[PDB]
């Protein structure tokens, strides 16, 4: 089922209600955005905030989806690192206080992976995902669409993060963009003689990001091997809490692509999806949820806690319509204490201690001398893989 | 260490010793130190778990736990026992803390051990430490006669009301605090010294803030009832020295009386100076034992202005001990021991920010909320003990 699944048919017929294998479809992918929450380095106090805590090795298994994760048999083959030409806020970019750290304007932004042999066969074909890190005036995007677009109009913040450079840096001396469409041909290049697909996800920032990848990909034609410009495969992008990307010629060239595909997830009582509330258009087939609807979150929430990403997989993982009388009742087997990685979400009655994602003592560490060192980072130079 | 062992524990009261430090002294000082903080380091301040108010670890490896086997030679302990308390008063939530929903009112409170053969043979006898668990998170106590605990020979000192009810209180319904910390801590120095009767031993006694008070207090008990002797062998009778830091005041002037009569007892108060609680309550209260000052205003490390937080902190003492030269303007401060400046910020943004050390560090892999083999996500933030004698 996996291209009704990726959204080849638009998801009709399959939201509501909620079909069993997209519900569990949906989550799997919005993990995956996840996963770049809980790999990133918040801690302003280190020298390693904005970096990744792990490495592409067993990145997986790192940020607990090998346990119980059937499904989630991926190799991660390469980080993304942005900067921004403008200033943005911290949630978008964020720095070592010390203002000396392992970078001075460049932030670990996702990364790209693909399913094994294993996974291939578990997801029917060989999955490409990139998954864009989230959050913490309108400019001409012909640097991006072409001439043929010149009219399509994207949101700065997004546009900079997307297309800026750092010429001094070793992460950011090509950008996001490039990183991105280099090592995604690569993939397509190497699978170019069996069935593939590009997945890419993300929420808030992430979200945005991912909407302006996939349109970017596909309007110029990048999801195609080199070696084959014959042979287009789906691009989808599994997207929560989306802000708005661009202006009415940005989904004017989005409603006339083939190949593109995009499921825009929406907490109701959540506002960022509102913003920018003047100027711009939504793209793709969007699915409404209720997360005030589940007895196991505590109300009154709030902007975090409407917000969260696991707020958004719990209710993906309970949502049975957003009808006063519709039902909330789990479906899939979702730890709720996942809730409160970032908040405190659920209702105290639920006695989970709210915001718990950290490091074993923040990373602080004994060595084998006895001194105390500051360890939150595990090394990877990133190089291309074989 | 073996060799000055009575004089390094105060036979002689650090005379000499204290000013400029002596360098058995300052790693002996830190080392007891450390058995004090471990009760801080295992001790579960999240109110939001069950768990609340309890240990993280068991007894077994205890030390390795909490960080004191990496390059600590000279910890050789075995934890025997897990000691806890309660109040017949209600208490600040530093003395006693809850669970925001284990126990209803009760708190892990400290521990017993002692030296196994190695630690026996570097500490040059056998020691029996006893470690009061400390002040954590953030009414007008009075002086309470104390005759219960000294005896009517003794009925005229009194001692501090939250200090006397923390270490004498009971709950009957209880299967943590059914007899009192005092009791359940002079029931295992008996059954350890009645085991090693037959050769050299000492008690050793530490504690920080409202555990120095207890140690205070429970060596005096010890001493003054004679509880520092086997049952079988009230003959031989073994030296109790408590190390203790960021003392408050324990009793009045009845209490330093009977303290200066005690043979075989000896205390060293470690003192930051810019540390106010030692000076509490400010009014009726004697101290007692030898005073050690130190000034960590004196370390380059230390963020300036610090607080009250920062100048009570313990590993902060430990950060003054271990670098200490004297509290004179003039003195200088140099650390003459290899002590990691991060210990500093277990509890508190001490040191400068330009250490580049994260503030208040110490915590369990995600608060203790782990992913299990079925795939779902519970707190784990204790281990199971039944506290059985061994």
């Amino acid at each position: 089922r996996w291209r009704d699944l990726s959204g080849q048919n638009h998801w009709k017929g399959m939201l509501q209600p909620l079909d069993q294998d997209l519900r569990e479809y949906i989550i799997h992918y919005g993990e995956m955005a996840q996963a770049g929450y809980d790999t990133f380095n918040i801690n302003t106090e280190s020298q390693f905030a904005g970096a990744s805590i792990y490495s592409r090795k067993d990145f997986f298994a790192k940020v607990g989806l090998e346990i119980a994760h059937p499904y989630t048999k991926y190799k991660v083959t390469k980080f993304i690192y942005a900067t921004s030409d403008i200033h943005v806020p911290e949630s978008f970019l964020l720095f070592p206080i010390s203002r000396e750290g392992w970078s001075k304007e460049s932030n670990w932004m996702g990364y790209v992976a693909v399913t094994d042999d294993q996974g291939t066969a578990l997801l029917g074909r060989r999955d490409i995902v990139v998954s864009w890190r989230g959050s913490v005036g309108l400019v001409n995007a012909i640097k991006i669409f072409g001439e043929r677009n010149d009219q399509v109009q994207i949101h700065q913040g997004w546009y900079s993060i997307y297309m800026s450079q750092d010429e001094r840096s070793p992460f950011t001396k090509t950008n996001a963009r490039d990183q991105v469409l280099r090592e995604v041909g690569r993939l397509l290049e190497k699978y170019k003689d069996e069935e593939v697909s590009i997945t890419i996800c993300g929420h808030s920032l992430g979200a945005a990001l991912a909407t302006l990848s996939a349109t970017d990909i596909v309007a110029n034609g990048y999801n195609r091997p080199k070696s084959r410009p014959d042979k287009s495969c789906p691009v989808t992008a599994f997207v929560f809490a989306s802000p708005r990307v661009g202006d009415s010629d940005f989904r004017k060239l989005f409603s006339g692509l083939e190949d593109i595909r995009v499921l825009r997830t929406r907490n109701l009582p959540d506002v960022i999806p509102i913003y920018p509330p003047i100027g711009y258009s939504e793209v793709g087939d969007e699915f409404p949820i209720d997360t005030r609807k589940s007895p196991y979150m505590k109300s009154p929430g709030n902007l975090a806690t409407f917000h969260c990403l696991e707020g958004y997989l719990h209710g993906v993982a309970g949502t049975q319509g957003t009808n006063k009388a519709d039902l909330f009742r789990l479906d899939v087997e979702r730890a709720i204490g996942l809730v409160n990685k970032s908040v405190d979400g659920l209702k105290d009655e639920c006695m989970v201690p709210g915001k718990w994602r950290v490091l074993k003592n923040k990373g602080m560490a004994q060595q084998d001398d006895g001194s105390w060192e500051l360890v939150d980072h595990e090394i990877d130079d990133n190089e291309d893989l074989d």
